[PDB]
């Protein structure tokens, strides 16, 4: 009923009964504040979960407050539902009680499905710009002060120069001098079609160069930009490994790793490769957006400092 009209919010339909162990019942308006379910596209019920976690309660999934097993979040067949797994979320009132010290109104909060607002510590219904960032988070990076709206980047220029000789574009069409390029895209003028939200198709097959021109909308701040992105990393960036040539290169279009899973997603990654740094050429110009640039493929075992990518992307934010 408010699943009407969409084809692939079943990730949505799962989180119903994990939302309900803190009181939450999300309306057709409130689910439409998730980009994905307004779009209809497939997604991860855990991201949703820790997106939809932070704006009711002002805390992230690492905050314990869903680390109750109460009810699985499971997929099977690119299809989420609540079929019995070891991937289980609910209400930890056990963490919730701990938090009431700091956050008196919390327990209340997850008894009524009520936002904690995290500057006034009071109750409010459901708006998605009252808790932009996880307070319990400690932040890996600098977010940008301020966000405008400029004209989508040409990073034509930026790929022609990269090393290789075949290049897969993903997402937006992208002419490239001088290499060979195929084009991923539900567009059908496209090399291969496929809906991207389903992620790099497994018949594609292997290049040089794979660059990632998918953007995702600001709409309240970076963090938002941010986890709204996470999905296309796992999707597209992380999927891309598949497909290069042995010391082939990925670049991806990214807004750093505000929230967790991009950190986490951008880390799985980089241990991919010999060589991983974070760009911001002068063609990039909205403020939050950057370049994640993965060099020399080569699935061997490595370890990744992410205090490296995370000094970069807090100069290029801060302007140091
Ligand atoms: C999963 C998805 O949306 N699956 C659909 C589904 O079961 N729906 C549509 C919306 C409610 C629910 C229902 O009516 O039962 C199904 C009909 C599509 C074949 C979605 O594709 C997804 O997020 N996949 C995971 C992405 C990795």
């Amino acid at each position: 009923d408010v699943f009407q009209n969409k084809a692939n919010v079943c990730w949505a339909k799962a989180l119903v009964p994990v939302l309900k162990t803190a009181g939450i019942d999300m309306t057709t308006e409130q689910w439409n504040t998730v980009d994905y379910f307004e779009t209809d596209k497939a997604h991860s019920a855990e991201i949703v979960l820790n997106q939809l976690c932070v704006r009711f309660f002002g805390l992230d999934l690492d905050s314990g407050l869903f680390s109750a097993p109460t009810v699985p979040l499971s997929i099977r067949n690119n299809h989420w539902d609540n079929s019995p797994s070891p991937n289980m979320y609910g209400l930890n009132k056990e963490v919730v009680r701990q938090l009431s010290r700091r956050y008196p109104q919390l327990p209340r909060a997850v008894a009524t499905g009520r936002v904690y607002d995290m500057n006034t510590g009071t109750l409010r219904n459901y708006d998605p710009r009252i808790n932009l960032v996880p307070v319990n988070r400690r932040l890996p990076h600098a977010l940008v002060l301020h966000h405008n709206e400029h004209p989508q980047s040409d990073f034509s220029s930026f790929v022609s120069k990269l090393k290789g000789r075949t290049v897969l574009v993903v997402g937006e069409k992208l002419s490239v001098p001088g290499k060979m390029v195929d084009w991923l895209s539900d567009r059908p003028e496209a090399t291969f079609r496929a809906r991207l939200d389903l992620g790099i198709p497994g018949d594609v097959p292997k290049y040089d160069i794979i660059f990632v021109n998918v953007r995702t909308p600001y709409k309240y701040h970076h963090y938002q930009q941010c986890e709204d992105h996470a999905i296309k990393l796992s999707m597209l960036t992380k999927k891309a490994c598949l497909h290069l040539n042995p010391g082939g290169t990925c670049v991806s279009i990214g807004y750093g790793y505000a929230d967790r899973a991009s950190e986490s997603i951008i880390g799985a990654i980089a241990r991919q490769f010999k060589f991983s740094r974070v760009c911001k050429p002068k063609s990039s110009l909205e403020e939050t957006e950057v370049l994640f640039v993965f060099i020399g493929y080569d699935r061997k075992a490595r370890t990744h400092n992410p205090y490296k990518l995370s000094s970069t992307l807090t100069n290029i934010y801060t302007g140091s």
